[PDB]
């Protein structure tokens, strides 16, 4: 009592007890969710898993300092399965100078490796019960009859710390009956508990991977995506971490399965690897198209996986996944320091001691550091480095040894890794900037409104300031409509935006700027528009009177300054430094008549959870580069195209959705590419939208993207007055607004009718001629808002 097959929650600690004479034996406390042990696992008929591990944490050296790694004593070499070791290979992408098309080539070297792996196969066999719940395994391998394998060091030590880990499961349960746990411990002091400064932990799963990943491992829906691997009953990174050693490799591939090396190169989408059963799961997406193009008969359809791997930050983020804050694991620090596999996992894809065999020899009469070494010191170069446009041998030659071989507390090459991300928080500090409201006089065609300035150079005469962009929106108090486009005006070619490069007011005959001290008052004037049936620029501006103002201030910084206690700014016309750009946005003000506040839109998302995937204040001009990218927003087609910049910031505010909103103005996409912003953002996070501009890759979404919780906060969907919105007109016809809200998952098209059916017999519109549906109709909150019979919090897997 309880009895195992009774027990609904499992909950397990091997945290308990040790080992002699090369025979390891551990206690397990198995206990209920409330924490009634349960008894009877050693007889039961449906256990699916029951595997132990053990590894000792071994010290490495070199210049500088370089981090402990585990191995474990449970290994074996595995062959290459002939049939399913892969052949290289080649696809086209994309042209050079010339405007001929480049061949890119893929290369693997199959052959036998080495894997970790634990003990699996004994099961009950290696348990004798010793107390109510709790149970002892006594490993079935010893450490002292240990098969040599070369080239690894197997020999038991109790000075170095240790772990052992278990995987537990039953009854086919993906969590509920599912454990992993495990203890490190340092067997010469009587096997105690080893510190948490002891052991090696470098990266914690909450502090660290949840900010994208699904960790709800009981989803039953049929769009889950928790982080569970090898048929579902691997979630816990300590596991992960006694299988997943440097030294392990794909026999079948090569590809190493060092968690490094492997966590680096399948988040930037270049790994690839045969797994159980022979099926190849490449991240790269290049197979499926090497075999569409020219054939590759070892890729299967439906079988083996190819896709690429879409990460929504840089793979030069660092800080998605390593804490820099102390607020994550002790040992965080352990990315600052140089290890031949981390390091080669971004700057040398794609290369290998086999086809790259000269860098197995170091340049004459120079010092020879390895494969990895020899291409760091000597032979990257930036046309062929894993990133490009970095210069390693350059940091070699003239940067100092310390910008890599750190020792413990010093930066190394985070020194590079982290300059830009460092110097554009100091700088968007520095610059900050408040708009305050504007007053519109709109006979006049007027726009008065002071910006609060850091110091009394002026945005105009900071040359440092590349553009400082504002721009203003038509709110009508119900929701933004772009509508038709209009003819140019001077100003811009949107009825219902126009934005302003104020960091060019003595070239701009319709701004001026009167500096008082800090505060810098702008006059815009010539916003005029004769109110008909046309279309005409800022024809809602003018009809309406009022709306929103929103900064984008550029702001250009040197890429070579690394040094934190310099300036980082510098002038945009300096000609000696690459210059990269740094973003600094601003509080919503209003413009009216009288300069007083317009009521802000609602708020149903929330800023700090699309943070949470995309990074801090992302920025989006790159999603504007297929259509008239290259034209400014203060210049006809770029008033709406321009990707230099797209003058929205912030997400959740609605400066996305005065353009992506139900009134897109031309050339119009069809509702299951529809322009909207709900619309849009629900298709590309749930793989439902028909095409993506700029790619041919679906999203590779890391969390459910039924999970409204990933992106939405509780009280977010009542839904009470999305039906008073505007419909959405897209190419073909309309939606109203709740029908467009959840037909962008549920309905992209007519399929079936029974679905469009019931929109239609609750107050909704789906492809109807424009005009057809009246605010006010719709009657889906009744049964889908939040909390109702059928709310769309109960009906779908959230986890708020
Ligand atoms: C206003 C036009 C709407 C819209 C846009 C939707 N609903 Fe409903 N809905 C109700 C019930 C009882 C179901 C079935 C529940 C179940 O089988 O578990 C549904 C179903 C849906 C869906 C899912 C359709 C699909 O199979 O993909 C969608 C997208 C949807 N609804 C949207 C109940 C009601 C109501 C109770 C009287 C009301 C009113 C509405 N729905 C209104 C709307
Ligand atoms: C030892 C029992 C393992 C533990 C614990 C974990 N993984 Fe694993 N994994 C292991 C091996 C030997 C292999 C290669 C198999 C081969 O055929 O050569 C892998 C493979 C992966 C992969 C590649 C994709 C796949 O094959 O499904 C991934 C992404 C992966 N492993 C991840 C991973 C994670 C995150 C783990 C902790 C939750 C983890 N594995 C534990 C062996 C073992
Ligand atoms: C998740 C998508 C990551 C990003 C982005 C970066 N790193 Fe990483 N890194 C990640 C994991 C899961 C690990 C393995 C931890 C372990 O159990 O081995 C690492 C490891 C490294 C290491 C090696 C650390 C060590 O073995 O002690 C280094 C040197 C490293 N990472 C560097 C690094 C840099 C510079 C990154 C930004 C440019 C970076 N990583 C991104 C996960 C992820
Ligand atoms: C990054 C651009 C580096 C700079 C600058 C320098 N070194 Fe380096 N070195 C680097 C890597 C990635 C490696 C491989 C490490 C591995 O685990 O494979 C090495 C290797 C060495 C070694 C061997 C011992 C070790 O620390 O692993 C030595 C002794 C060494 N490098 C020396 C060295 C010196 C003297 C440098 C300044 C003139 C120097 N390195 C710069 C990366 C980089
Ligand atoms: C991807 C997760 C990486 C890992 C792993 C490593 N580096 Fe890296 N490196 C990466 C990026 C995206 C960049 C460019 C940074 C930028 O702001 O543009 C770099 C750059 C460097 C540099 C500077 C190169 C130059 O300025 O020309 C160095 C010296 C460097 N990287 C070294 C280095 C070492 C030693 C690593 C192992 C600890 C390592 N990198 C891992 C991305 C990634
Ligand atoms: C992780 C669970 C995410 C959450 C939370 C948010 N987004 Fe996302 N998004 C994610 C991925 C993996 C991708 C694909 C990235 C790629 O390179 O293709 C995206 C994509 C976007 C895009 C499109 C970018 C482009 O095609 O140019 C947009 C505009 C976007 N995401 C916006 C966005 C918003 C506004 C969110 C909060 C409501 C949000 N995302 C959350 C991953 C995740
Ligand atoms: C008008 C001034 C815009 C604002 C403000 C925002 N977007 Fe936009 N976007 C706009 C247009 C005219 C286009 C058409 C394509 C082009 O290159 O001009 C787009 C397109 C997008 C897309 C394309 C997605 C796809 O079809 O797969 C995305 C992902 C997108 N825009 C995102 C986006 C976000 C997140 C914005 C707020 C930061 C945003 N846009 C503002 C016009 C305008
Ligand atoms: C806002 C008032 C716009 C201005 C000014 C111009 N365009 Fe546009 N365009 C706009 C939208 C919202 C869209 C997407 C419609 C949708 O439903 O998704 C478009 C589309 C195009 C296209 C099709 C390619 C595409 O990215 O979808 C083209 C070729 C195009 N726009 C050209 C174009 C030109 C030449 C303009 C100046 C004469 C111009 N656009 C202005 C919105 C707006
Ligand atoms: C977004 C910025 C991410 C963070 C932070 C981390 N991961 Fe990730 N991971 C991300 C994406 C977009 C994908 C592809 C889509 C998907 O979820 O399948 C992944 C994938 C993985 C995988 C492979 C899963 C599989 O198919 O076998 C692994 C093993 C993985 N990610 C691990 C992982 C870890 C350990 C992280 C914290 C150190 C982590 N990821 C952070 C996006 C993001
Ligand atoms: C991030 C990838 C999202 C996930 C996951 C879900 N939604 Fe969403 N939603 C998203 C955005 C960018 C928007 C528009 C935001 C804005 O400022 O306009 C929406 C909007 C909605 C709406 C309209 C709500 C309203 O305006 O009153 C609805 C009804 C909605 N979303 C429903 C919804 C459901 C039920 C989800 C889980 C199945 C869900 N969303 C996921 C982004 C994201
Ligand atoms: C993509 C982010 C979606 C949005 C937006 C909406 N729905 Fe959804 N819904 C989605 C998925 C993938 C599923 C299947 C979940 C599962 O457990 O398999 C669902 C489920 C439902 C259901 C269940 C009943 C049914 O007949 O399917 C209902 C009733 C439902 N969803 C309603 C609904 C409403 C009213 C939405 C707009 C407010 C809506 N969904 C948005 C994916 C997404
Ligand atoms: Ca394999
Ligand atoms: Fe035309
Ligand atoms: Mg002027
Ligand atoms: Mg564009």
């Amino acid at each position: 009592g309880l009895d195992i097959s009774q027990a609904t929650t499992l909950k397990a600690t091997l945290e308990d007890v040790k080992i002699d004479n090369g025979t390891v034996s551990v206690d397990i406390v198995l206990t209920n969710a409330n924490g009634v042990p349960v008894t009877g696992l050693e007889q039961y008929a449906q256990i699916n898993a029951i595997g132990l591990g053990i590894a000792k944490l071994t010290p490495e050296s070199g210049k500088g300092y370089k981090t402990p790694q585990w191995v474990s004593y449970i290994n074996s070499v595995k062959a290459a399965d002939p049939a399913r070791s892969l052949a290289n290979y080649s696809y086209t992408d994309g042209k050079d100078s010339a405007g001929n098309p480049i061949t890119k080539e893929v290369k693997f070297t199959p052959g036998d490796a080495i894997q970790a792996n634990i003990e699996s196969s004994c099961k009950t066999t290696c348990l004798t019960v010793v107390d109510s719940g709790v149970y002892r395994y006594t490993f079935q391998t010893n450490l002292s009859t240990l098969p040599a394998i070369e080239g690894l060091d197997l020999t038991y030590d109790p000075t170095l710390i240790h772990r052992i880990t278990l995987e537990l499961q039953t009854d086919g349960s993906k969590d509920a009956k599912l454990v992993n746990s495990h203890i490190d411990f340092l067997p010469s002091d009587n096997f105690r508990v080893a510190k948490e400064t002891e052991t090696r932990t470098v990266v914690d799963l909450e502090a660290n991977c949840i900010k994208c990943h699904s960790t709800n491992y009981s989803d039953t829906s049929s769009t889950a995506k928790p982080l569970a691997l090898h048929g579902g009953r691997r979630i816990g990174i300590a596991n992960c971490q006694v299988c997943h050693t440097s030294y392990s490799k794909d026999p079948e591939t090569g590809s190493p399965l060092d968690m490094g090396a492997m966590v680096h190169a399948i988040h930037k989408g270049t790994y690839a690897m045969v797994g159980y059963s022979g099926t190849a799961y490449d991240f790269s997406g290049t197979m499926a198209k090497a075999a569409a193009e020219s054939g590759y008969p070892q890729y299967r359809e439906g079988k083996d996986v190819s896709e690429r791997v879409t990460l929504p930050v840089s793979i030069g983020n660092c800080q998605s996944c390593h804490s820099t804050d102390d607020k994550g694991p002790v040992d965080a620090a352990s990315f600052k320091h140089h290890k031949g596999l981390a390091c080669a996992s971004c700057h040398m894809s794609g290369f290998n001691p086999v086809d790259n065999s000269e860098w197995l020899t170091p340049p004459e009469g120079q010092k020879d550091r390895g494969f990895v070494g020899n291409y760091f010191h000597y032979y990257a170069t930036p046309e062929i480095d894993g990133i490009p446009g970095v210069n390693l041998v350059h940091v070699f030659q003239n940067g100092g040894c310390a910008s890599c071989h750190a020792e413990q507390g010093e930066e190394g090459s985070a020194k590079y890794h982290l300059a830009k991300a460092n110097a554009t928080k100091l700088l968007r500090t520095e610059y900050a900037y408040k708009l305050e409201n504007g007053t519109f006089d709109v006979a006049k065609g007027e726009l008065t409104f002071t910006v609060n300035w850091h110091s009394d150079v002026a945005p105009h005469q900071d040359p440092k300031v590349k553009e400082f962009w504002v721009s203003l929106t038509a709110f009508n108090g119900t929701e933004y409509t772009m509508g038709p486009r209009p003819s140019n005006g001077t100003l811009g070619r949107s009825e219902n935006r126009i934005s302003v490069n104020l960091a060019k007011v003595e070239t701009n005959a319709n701004l001026t700027a009167v500096p008082n001290g800090s505060k810098v008052t702008y006059t815009l004037t010539g916003i005029k528009a004769v109110i008909g049936t046309s279309s005409v620029p800022y024809k809602q501006i003018v009809s309406i009177g009022k709306g929103f103002m929103d900064g984008k201030l550029l702001i250009c910084a040197n890429s070579a300054e690394l040094d934190p206690t310099m300036d980082a700014a510098i002038d945009c016309s300096n000609t000696e430094a690459p210059i990269y750009e740094v973003i600094v946005g601003s509080n919503k003000a209003s413009f009216s008549a009288d300069a007083s506040n317009v009521t802000a839109r609602s708020i149903v998302i929330s800023e700090a959870k699309c943070a949470n995937c995309h990074g801090e204040k992302a920025d989006f001009s790159a999603s504007h580069a297929l259509t008239h990218a290259a034209d400014k927003p203060d210049n006809s087609c770029g008033t709406c195209h321009s990707a230099v910049p797209n003058t929205a910031v912030a997400l959740a505010d609605g400066s996305c959705v005065a353009c992506h909103n139900g009134a897109p103005a031309h050339s119009k996409k069809p509702f299951e590419r529809g322009f909207d912003f709900k619309v849009m953002i629900h298709q590309i996070h749930a793989d439902t939208r028909s095409v993506r501009r700029l790619t041919t890759d679906a999203a590779t979404f890391p969390e459910n993207p039924a999970n409204c919780a990933a992106c939405h906060d509780k009280g977010q969907l009542s839904l009470a007055t999305l039906g008073n919105k505007p419909a959405f007109l897209a190419s073909t016809g309309e939606y109203s607004p709740t029908v467009a809200a959840c037909a962008s998952c549920h309905a992209t098209t007519a399929t079936d009718s029974a679905v469009i059916g019931h929109f239609e017999t609750n107050g909704g519109v789906y492809n109807a001629a424009a005009g057809t549906y009246t605010p006010g109709s719709e009657t889906c909150a009744t049964c889908h808002g939040e909390g109702k019979s059928f709310g769309v919090d109960k009906v779908h897997p959230v986890k708020y």
